[PDB]
């Protein structure tokens, strides 16, 4: 059934100059001031490969520099045409890292919908946003890194951390169990969890209502809580602020 | 509507010296180490004035140096005159605060805050720094009205919120600016516990006398501890303070302190190097 | 009734002389079970509990086949049947912050420590579970009250600043304010323990978890620790984590040739 | 010979009843001059030194026209002709530790402390010039010492860790443990001494140094103040910080229309 | 003189692919794992316009993916063909910040070679460099931020107490004075003062120095420093690197 | 030659019970509170093996649980017999140490290191870590050459040092890895005083006892203070377990500790709320 998609077709218009975008759709809402990026690889699960790696990034460097925009929505397409499945992003197949310091660092409140699996670098990817919605029916979370050799050593595991503490993600990461939206609010990492057909209609709801606030406002709101954890990095986003004021 | 008022007279007394007051009220437990701090502007949603906070910070400024006071309950009376709705505070009066957030911050005794109503914008933000808080379950309304004002607290209201609740509830609570009751909130984690509206006060006294029933030393190192590290320089030279008043009072402090006098060498000789 | 199996447990060869601790290797898993031994006196420690403590830790820390440290308390209490994970320190060299020691141990070990909280988990016991990586507790018996400042006594380092790392601000001082007693589920609720199991099935559920743990890149989880620490541990998080990245580094080709 | 030029000063208004320390407020420039005023006592500060120290440097921290606080000690002493800038603590809420108070007025006011060592800094009295902004130094008579150790007491906070970040750990270490006397050259070598003055033209280089920084944006300047600070006092120079950002958006159009 | 002059052409050799820049010149050593950077518009004391700053980062850029580079040059060219001075970049005439975070964050070694007035944001990215070699008779630095209601929060400023210390770095802002090569050595933020036509000899040298040892070893190094000051954002890097491993 | 030599024989006395030391010598002064450690492989310049490590902790261990120590000296024997060299340390032996600089780091006394020649790689780390350095004019050679033998200090040997020199001369140690004398290293701030070679542990010694001269306690107190904040949590641990030792030894405590074993009420009631 389309309409128990997550995605609203008649709420989003392609975002001029993005045609040749194969692994992401990038959209424009038709009213507000949001925008949806979305992984568009349902027949692997989203998992991204270099090149989907090059056009996240494009298209949120985009939407950062896009003065109309205050809010990203952040997505996976699906079901997966092979398997029925749901997909956020299943992690990896410039780098993922420089993605990552994109969303955090963008003056724009970064929101991750998770519609399905969200593991390794797809639940990194969720974990530096600044708010996450969750299906719950289909959003499953897995932190995969300790299985394999690799791990995230940083937003991906010490910032899950600034959300649900050092036990629970400590947990998270050394026994690399499976999560329910539901399991994961009650942790502190999810800000809310929605039924799947209403995720996106839900996240949009969130958007608007943090776009009718004063945008300078939420702008040095979202660096006075990364100021944080951020160190000088931190202090120079959040003074660069302070300086346009 | 008396009995059913989260203020119980017959606990409290006036402080001496402070009936000038007229924004704010403040009294002193019957029995117990504990003092009251009210916003009194029921009529205005106990929003604050520059008066509010100079009567604020002055009477905070007198528990600081209160040596029988260990706990301070801030709250808000109520109801309003007007149409008998409640609030702790609602923030800045649309008509420094800072220096009340720090004064709560480095206090040495514990502060509870008791939100019996609204906390809004400024009002969230002193709830948020208090060390404790007790919530309404029927009145308690937690809503973080900055943004849509076009201001904003970038430092103990915020950052010092998802030291509390975590990062992403943080950000929730001030990019929506939504409306919470007490048991959300406790949920999230800025909220202790959840009483019944008539009887906030009364479970407030309550946790106020198991507090002051442990030694108020140690207490006062705990906070300071926990203020420690997400206070750098600040958070050690509180902590570092109180060590240097317990190490003032050892033999080999007094030794040093008395060779020095007697314009004689000191003996550290009786005092080991501890490890 | 006891969480205790005797069957998957052998003695470690070397420690036959402990009074105040036991210490287990299980019969297949890389895990290892260190247990307070003075279920007479709630499990409390004094100078030579400490001393067998650290002893018994160091060990497994030096142990290159356990990758995960079970620690608990032995029990029940033979003269009232009560149960306790651990009730904190028993009430000229003797003032020894020896226990602030044992606590850095299971933060600097390369190895998850993985606290079961069996009953009473009190003072200094309540500080050894917080810096402890993770917390299983007993549905029916865990008992968390931290009691330092009844005595006038405090710990301002792990035990305080560090539980407000994993429940927040507003609860940590809570819960060394007032020194209320807190069940396993009430715990959990604010983030301070991993999982509530039956007390019959403590000690099994965590054998589960660190099976769960040591069927992972070893590499990987010592890693992930200090990435973890790195975060409130400054200087000292910092050289543990860099210290594994050398590690790394000393088995590279650039390591080889040029060396 | 002496420092002070009583032409360029002019007593502040409401102060009259000071008498161990001495307020002026510059004929011309955004500048006040704070000093301890007993020199027969090596500046000592009693309880009451403090009491007043504190109460004048909130007044100057409230007064809208002044951009810049010069805190030094009058001279020489009568007794014998030596010169002193303050040399610490003079040797039942009498526990108060007020000095701190001092301390974080100084660090949290927006405006520039610029202290002038005309003479011995020691004790509490050298902790007061580390935290300062600035510091200008009399060649001749500047004698920097850290005695607290010497009498069993310590400045855990601004005193020592804070000197750390000026002259960096080796020396800050070396300054506190052997508690030896530096000159305002060496000091100046080590990085905790901007410029060194000739005696007689500390102040008049001091008031040369306060001009130029009133000469810039007063918001600048204080913005600059808590960006340096922010770095070191965590939460509390993020809320000193933030609240300046918050001072700049309440003027602002976003801000306007919208409240 | 053009031998007097810091630039010695024969070491250099164009960048493929960069002929079109207008406001910044870019060279591969012909030797080293080295290229020069630097600012072009002599004739305006080197400041930087909107476009300077996109030419900067995106040369920046390239050399960061340059497996083959090991270490950048930053300087300005001279002398000023209007007045004969000397400047390595007087400041404003993407972001400037983003060109900071940049040399932060790349895992290759930036020095700095001031060569003339490094002011307001010349001067910060100075500081921001993790080495600066500076020309004892021409280079002068001079923070200019207080003077105009600007100012440089961050790297620029914050950034500078960790090289010079509280007080120096505090002075050096607040008053907004000019200080020679020699006295910014003495401070700590100047490595070493180098004859004005051997600035970029000198530079090469320490260049040459970096190159021969190993590559690894000194992006770990590089993140390690960084780790200190640059919070959760340091721990990714260093995290990120030691994944690699 | 030997009235050359930086050791003086005839201020130091070896420890009992370590008879069976190999690659390290351990001595105690005659008089001060001040124990000599040192590297004793003059023949490899002073490198370490695993077995140099076991016993360096072992030393330092064991000065660490001496109630009468509060100073230790830690350098390198000398010359090298195969061609009249000096070395304090040259780092591991190309043929754990991180343990060991947390206990240097970690002890409650004061470590001065004396650079007697070479100090290179590891050895190099291991005076960064020292909380003082002296060095000798005509022999100390600060190299850090982990780099180009493809290794790395990246925690105290480096993050460290930009702690005591600023990032700049950090990172240009580390990066470029040159060879600095006693005289450049005190320039930027990691030497605290160069000394003439024949006079460095004399000079050492002078520096120890100026140091044991004063409060142990306060000097105990002032090392964890300055750790505190590079040491985060683990800082704060020692600096905070410093306190609660102080406030063990005060009334207040005695009571609270007294009224527990009695089954009665504790009375804070002599204590007053200090602020
Ligand atoms: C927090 C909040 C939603 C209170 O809930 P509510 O019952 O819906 O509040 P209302 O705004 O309808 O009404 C209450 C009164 O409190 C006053 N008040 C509350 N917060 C105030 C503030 N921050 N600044 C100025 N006045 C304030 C209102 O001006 C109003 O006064 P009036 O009735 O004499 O005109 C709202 O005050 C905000 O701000
Ligand atoms: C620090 C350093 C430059 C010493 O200065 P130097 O006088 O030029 O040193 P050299 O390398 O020529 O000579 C010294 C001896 O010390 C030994 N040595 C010094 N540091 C060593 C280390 N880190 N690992 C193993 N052996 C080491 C050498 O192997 C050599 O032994 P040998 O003469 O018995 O063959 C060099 O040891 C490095 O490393
Ligand atoms: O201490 S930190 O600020 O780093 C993280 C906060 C600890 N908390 C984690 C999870 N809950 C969130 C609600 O479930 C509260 C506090
Ligand atoms: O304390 S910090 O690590 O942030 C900065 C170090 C302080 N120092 C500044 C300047 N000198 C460098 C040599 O001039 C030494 C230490």
């Amino acid at each position: 059934a389309l309409s128990d998609n997550p995605f609203d077709a008649k709420a989003w218009r392609l975002v001029d100059g993005f045609d040749d975008l194969t692994d992401i759709t990038y959209h424009r809402h038709v009213d507000d001031a949001t925008v949806r990026v979305a992984f568009n690889r349902p027949e692997v699960r989203n998992a991204f490969r270099p090149h989907t790696v090059d056009e996240l990034y494009r298209v949120l460097d985009h939407a950062r520099m896009s003065p109309d925009v205050g809010v990203v929505l952040l997505t996976g397409n699906g079901p997966s045409p092979k398997d029925g499945g749901w997909a956020f992003c299943s992690g990896g197949d410039l780098h993922i890292l420089e993605v990552q310091r994109l969303i955090r660092f963008m003056p724009k409140v970064v929101i991750c919908l998770v519609n399905g699996w969200a593991a390794g670098g797809g639940h990194s990817l969720h974990v530096v946003c600044d708010l996450t919605l969750a299906s719950r029916e289909y959003a499953r979370f897995k932190q995969t890194d300790a299985d394999v050799g690799s791990f995230d050593g940083g937003y991906g595991s010490a910032y899950l951390a600034r959300q649900v503490g050092q036990k629970f993600a400590r947990e998270i990461f050394f026994l690399g169990r499976t999560y329910t939206a539901e399991q994961m609010h009650q942790m502190g990492a999810v800000n809310a969890v929605a039924e799947h057909a209403e995720l996106e209609t839900v996240g949009l709801q969130w958007a608007a209502e943090i776009n009718a606030k004063s945008p300078q406002a939420q702008r040095m709101l979202k660096f006075a809580f990364n100021l944080l954890d951020d160190g000088l990095v931190g202090q120079q986003l959040f003074a660069g602020e302070a300086t346009r004021l």
